[PDB]
């Protein structure tokens, strides 16, 4: 019952969720427009567009109650967060000699499952899946830190630096998510610490996404342009 | 309460829906068969097979109530309408030199998001997401209309003509759905106009699909066949 | 009412469901490591990792009631069993000249659709969709038995033998599922027959998946390995 907890009484988080949704939409447009002017491949503009627009659309379930609303987080991250890791995977490939799409799939597949464990954690009211999720996230991080790093180092010195920058960014932001999820004291969530109240929890999982999507998109695409100079 | 409305009173749409399903299943079997007879790549038979068989299976939720029924259309279009666009895209690729698979993804991705907006709108009884869906639709027809057209025009004249025909056929039909959705007077479906009664909506929503899937299946495969015969 | 029936009273399947999840997680870790030890392509490890881990996860919904619980088998096979087939397909492709990724798509799509029929059947309380599934599954067996077999025979004798063994293994086992599903006396799923009680059904759908996931991942990677050893 995440939704009722988030929107009962004040629903203080709604200004933030509204602002997220709008900055998402306008960012999505800008992302489509950018790579025309920017000298980065279109696939990046496109991917970030979907990251941000999919996220936006899902968060509308907090403004308007549907059957989705209690799980709108996992509906969003389901497809947003693998697209993020795809953006990050393809950047690494960009200049490089050997592309490795089996690793892309692993990268993306882990994220998806990771996010489904959250889904499962909450629905079950049980933390067991959450632990499996965290192990997977470590697996993602490993994947980013090593194999994809190496592939990125095959290419130009600028791009490899760009990857490292993006990867550590995305790495560390990702690790925050299971944190605020665990320490949330929303009754539904089986996190056994209770530090953040529903509105706080909700607001964290608006600001955090903002950095991981809206900023990420620009960060990714400016960094690839600025490398290829 | 889309299902509830649709099966209200007589349930007038009942037998149309049944004929759509039966018909889908038979189309499917042909689609698997045709390519071998037709000198068209098997991949095309396979895509149309799933399109027409997926749709048919989802529509059985109007004949037997389930937790899916209210959102059946979306459960269908979710995977059917990107497959439709995959065929169209792959047709454009068929005889061309440069293949843009990131554009294929954008094409297919937009459709999926664009059907999910439809689902969101009904689920929150809210019209907002629909507008984004409409914006995405226009991105789809733009994609089809230009980049994919460009790629199509590297190929022989017949294959370019084929794409151009199918691209208009599916583009025009595709714009009808958000129309009759908005137009519909089922209450679950938001938007102000209530022009179409639930049975009229339902019947619009098996007629258009019959043209987008069954007819489209054959049309695609015959245009690709006629173009390759014309150029050999 | 699937969860309630299974877990009601003694919940006699809970140990098997536990033993299954624990072995799945452990098998998964091993699958990731095995490829580097066997000179088998890492991708096979990846795919088998996800098969057991995803399956394991979905089965936690029998240990803890959720909205997914009643439909957990479908949520599992919905992605697990296309992956099982991806592995089969890629095995066949492994030594071969022609990679036909449309057959891979057809293989995977039939499976996924074929699981969704099971979910529709339960959700509808109707046996109709089950029947489409069975057809579809005979589509799958067909694919495996022929075109995929031909592509395997393109390769070395060791690789070709590997595929045919696995294809047999997995074919036979895949047929058992629509059988147990049908004869199961869980009220929710609409077989005419009521031979198994929920616990027996549950046990069967623990032990059979053990052989199709945990065992199969090892079997697949060792057969390839062996095969690659046999030809310098
Ligand atoms: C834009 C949103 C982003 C970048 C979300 C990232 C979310 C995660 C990495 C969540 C991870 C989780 C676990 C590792 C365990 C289960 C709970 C989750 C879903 C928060
Ligand atoms: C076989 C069925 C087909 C080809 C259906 C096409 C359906 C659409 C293009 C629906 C479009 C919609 C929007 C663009 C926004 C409103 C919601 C939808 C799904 C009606
Ligand atoms: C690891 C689990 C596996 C390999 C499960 C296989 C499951 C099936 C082949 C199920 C088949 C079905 C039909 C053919 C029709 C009715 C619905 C199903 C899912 C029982
Ligand atoms: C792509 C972003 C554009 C979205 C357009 C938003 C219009 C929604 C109208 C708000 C109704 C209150
Ligand atoms: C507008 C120009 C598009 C030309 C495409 C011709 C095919 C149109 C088929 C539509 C039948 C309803
Ligand atoms: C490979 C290892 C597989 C181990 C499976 C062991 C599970 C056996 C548990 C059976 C207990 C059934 C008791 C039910 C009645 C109390
Ligand atoms: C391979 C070793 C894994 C064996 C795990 C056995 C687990 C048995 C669980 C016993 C059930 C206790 C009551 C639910
Ligand atoms: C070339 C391989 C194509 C993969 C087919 C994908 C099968 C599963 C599709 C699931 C649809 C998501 C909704
Ligand atoms: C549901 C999880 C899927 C989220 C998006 C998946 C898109 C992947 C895709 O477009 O493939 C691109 C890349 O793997 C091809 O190299
Ligand atoms: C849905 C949860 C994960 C399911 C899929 C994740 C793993 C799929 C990756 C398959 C793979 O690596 O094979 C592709 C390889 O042949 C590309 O060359
Ligand atoms: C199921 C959602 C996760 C998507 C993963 C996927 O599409 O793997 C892509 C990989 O096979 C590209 O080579
Ligand atoms: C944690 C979820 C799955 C992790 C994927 C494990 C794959 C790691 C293997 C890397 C790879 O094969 O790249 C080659 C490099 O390790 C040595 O050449
Ligand atoms: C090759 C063309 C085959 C067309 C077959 C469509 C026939 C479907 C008609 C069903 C019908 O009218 O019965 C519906 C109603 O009686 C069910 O209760
Ligand atoms: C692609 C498959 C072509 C058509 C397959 C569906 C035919 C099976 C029909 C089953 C049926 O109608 O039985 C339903 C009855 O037992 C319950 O009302
Ligand atoms: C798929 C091939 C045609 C089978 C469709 C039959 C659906 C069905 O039997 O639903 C009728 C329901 O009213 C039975 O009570
Ligand atoms: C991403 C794919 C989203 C699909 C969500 C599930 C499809 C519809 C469904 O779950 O039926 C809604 C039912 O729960 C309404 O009560
Ligand atoms: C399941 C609902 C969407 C179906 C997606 C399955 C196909 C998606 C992408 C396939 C494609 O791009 O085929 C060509 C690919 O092998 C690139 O070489
Ligand atoms: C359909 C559900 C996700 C849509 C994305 C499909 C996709 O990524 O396939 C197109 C492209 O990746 C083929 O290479
Ligand atoms: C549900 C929202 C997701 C829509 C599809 C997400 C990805 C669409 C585009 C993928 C892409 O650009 O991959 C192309 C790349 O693999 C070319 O090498
Ligand atoms: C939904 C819409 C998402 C994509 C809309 C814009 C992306 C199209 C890019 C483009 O066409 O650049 C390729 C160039 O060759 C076109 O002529
Ligand atoms: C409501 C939206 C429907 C309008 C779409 C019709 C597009 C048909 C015209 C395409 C065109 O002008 O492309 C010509 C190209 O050579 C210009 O770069
Ligand atoms: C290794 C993964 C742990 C094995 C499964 C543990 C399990 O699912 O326990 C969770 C449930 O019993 C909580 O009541
Ligand atoms: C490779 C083995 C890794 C860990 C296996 C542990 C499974 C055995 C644990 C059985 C247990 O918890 O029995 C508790 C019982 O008394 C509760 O009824
Ligand atoms: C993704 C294509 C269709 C699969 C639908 C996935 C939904 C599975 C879960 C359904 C559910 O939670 O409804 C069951 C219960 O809440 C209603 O009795
Ligand atoms: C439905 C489950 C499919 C998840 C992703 C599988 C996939 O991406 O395999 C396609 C690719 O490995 C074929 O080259
Ligand atoms: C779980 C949803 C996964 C979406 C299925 C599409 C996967 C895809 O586009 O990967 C196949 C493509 O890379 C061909 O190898
Ligand atoms: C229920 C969802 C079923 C989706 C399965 C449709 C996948 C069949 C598409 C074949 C494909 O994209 O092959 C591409 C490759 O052959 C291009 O050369
Ligand atoms: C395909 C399987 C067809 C079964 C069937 O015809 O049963 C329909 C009904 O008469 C069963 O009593
Ligand atoms: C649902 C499964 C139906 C898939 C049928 C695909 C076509 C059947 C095999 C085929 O295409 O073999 C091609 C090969 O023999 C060309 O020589
Ligand atoms: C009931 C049968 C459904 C599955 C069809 C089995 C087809 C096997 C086959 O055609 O093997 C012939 C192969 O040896 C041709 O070289
Ligand atoms: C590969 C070994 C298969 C293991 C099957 C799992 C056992 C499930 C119990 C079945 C059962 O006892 O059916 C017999 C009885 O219900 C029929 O009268
Ligand atoms: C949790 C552990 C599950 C136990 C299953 C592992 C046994 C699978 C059998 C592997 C095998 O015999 O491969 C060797 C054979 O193919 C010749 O190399
Ligand atoms: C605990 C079970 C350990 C079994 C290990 C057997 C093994 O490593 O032999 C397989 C490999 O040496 C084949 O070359
Ligand atoms: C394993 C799940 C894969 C994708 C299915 C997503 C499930 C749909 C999201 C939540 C939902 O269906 O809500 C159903 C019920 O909890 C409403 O209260």
């Amino acid at each position: 019952m995440v939704y009722e907890a988030i929107t009962a009484g004040g629903f203080g988080s709604q200004p933030f969720i509204l602002a997220y949704i709008i900055t998402a939409m306008i960012s999505g447009l800008l992302f489509l427009y950018l790579p025309r002017k920017l000298d980065v491949p279109q696939k990046f503009g496109i991917i970030h567009f979907f990251i941000v627009v999919w996220s936006g659309l899902m968060y509308t379930n907090f403004l308007n109650q549907s059957f989705l609303s209690d799980y709108a987080w996992y509906m969003d991250w389901m497809v947003s967060t693998p697209l993020i890791l795809l953006a990050l995977g393809l950047t690494a490939f960009h200049g490089a000699d050997t592309k490795r799409y089996d690793l892309l799939g692993a990268l993306l597949g882990a994220e998806f499952t990771l996010v489904i464990t959250g889904l499962l954690a909450q629905a079950q009211g049980s933390i067991t899946p959450y632990y499996v999720g965290v192990l997977l996230l470590l697996g993602v991080v490993y994947l980013l830190a090593k194999p994809f790093r190496e592939i990125a180092e095959e290419s130009s010195d600028g791009l490899a630096r760009a990857y490292k920058i993006l990867a550590g960014y995305i790495g560390i932001f990702f690790l925050s998510y299971p944190t605020v999820w665990y320490i949330s004291g929303i009754d539904a969530l089986p996190g056994s610490l209770n530090i953040l109240d529903p509105t706080q929890t909700s607001i964290a999982l608006v600001v955090l996404p903002f950095f991981c999507k809206q900023v990420y998109g620009f960060l990714d695409m400016y960094l690839i342009h600025k490398a290829e100079l």
